[PDB]
């Protein structure tokens, strides 16, 4: 087994203009992002490959539970706010929950607050308690601390609770994190009316994103002009391209070379003018 995350941030704000739902939530798995939900449709979404995955969580309930989030966070930037005496500005707070595994061991957890931009507060489950950063975290940990029993329950979120989650999301996300997709290439080669011809090479549909993609000239390893890459949630896929800027009186061979830990030997296209 290897490593694996499930990460969650959620955003809220005070004064929200048109169109911008005053509440999101988001989770990723590792470097993909499974589900979506904010004050206006207030309904858990799956996405991508997730979006097929039957079974893992059924989302219309979640949607209950995110209401529930949605209500307490609003309410800790309600008070925010009110301390601050300053309800007709447009304020912000972020919180980042989630914890990590390795090799089935749990080996991380994390659950801090940011309040337009500055640390707020934070969980730290050894003590346990929450660690105030800012003059308004001291009446938030008062309250989140009324009962014996919160901290006891925080500590059982990011220790049990959380990696119980990561654990059974896995059981139904083999398929989808652990995915080798080897990488399809494709050399094309366009002229601009004036310029020089460019040479690009681009490696798609592939997974994991860690890959190696150059061009040579006569197996010299050339210096790419342009150099890009992109993550489609959707499919779950990566994309990374070169390019090499090739002078107008030159007949050389240039080849493209790609290399993944999907492939058993690095893969070779040659451009053929
Ligand atoms: C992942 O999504 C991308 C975009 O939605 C897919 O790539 C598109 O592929 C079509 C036809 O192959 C092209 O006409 C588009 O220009 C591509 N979009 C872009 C901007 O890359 C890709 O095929 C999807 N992955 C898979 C294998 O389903
Ligand atoms: C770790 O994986 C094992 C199977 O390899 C599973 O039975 C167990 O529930 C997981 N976590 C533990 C040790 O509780």
């Amino acid at each position: 087994d290897g490593r694996y995350s499930l990460t969650y941030i959620y955003t809220g704000l005070s004064k929200h203009v048109e169109d911008v739902p005053a509440f999101q939530a988001l989770g990723s798995l590792n470097d993909l992002q499974f589900f979506r939900y904010n004050s206006k449709d207030r309904k858990s979404q799956p996405m991508g490959l997730w979006r097929q995955v039957e079974g893992m969580e059924d989302w219309k309930q979640d949607s209950q539970l995110q209401k529930a989030r949605e209500d307490i966070f609003m309410e800790t930037l309600k008070d925010i706010v009110e301390y601050y005496k300053d309800s007709t500005g447009s304020h912000v707070l972020q919180g980042r929950f989630g914890c990590e595994i390795e090799n089935n061991r749990s080996s991380g957890a994390f659950w801090k607050y940011y309040y337009d931009g500055k640390d707020y507060i934070e969980f730290n489950k050894e003590i346990p308690a929450w660690v105030p950063f800012d003059p308004a975290a001291q009446i938030t940990k008062q309250k989140w601390e009324a009962e014996p029993v919160y901290v006891q329950r925080a500590k059982a979120y990011l220790e049990e609770e959380c990696p119980a989650t990561l654990r059974k999301y896995l059981k139904y996300s083999k398929n989808i994190l652990d995915r080798q997709d080897p990488p399809s290439v494709v050399v094309t080669s366009h002229q601009a009316p004036g310029e020089k011809k460019k040479l690009k090479c681009l490696a798609y549909d592939f997974y994991p994103g860690k890959i190696d993609v150059h061009w040579t000239r006569a197996g010299e390893v050339q210096e790419p002009e342009l150099r890009g890459d992109v993550l489609h949630n959707g499919n779950g896929t990566y994309q990374s391209w070169v390019v090499v800027a090739v002078p107008p009186q030159d007949t050389a061979p240039y080849s493209c070379h790609v290399q993944h830990s999907s492939l058993a030997q690095p893969l070779v296209v040659p451009w053929e003018a």
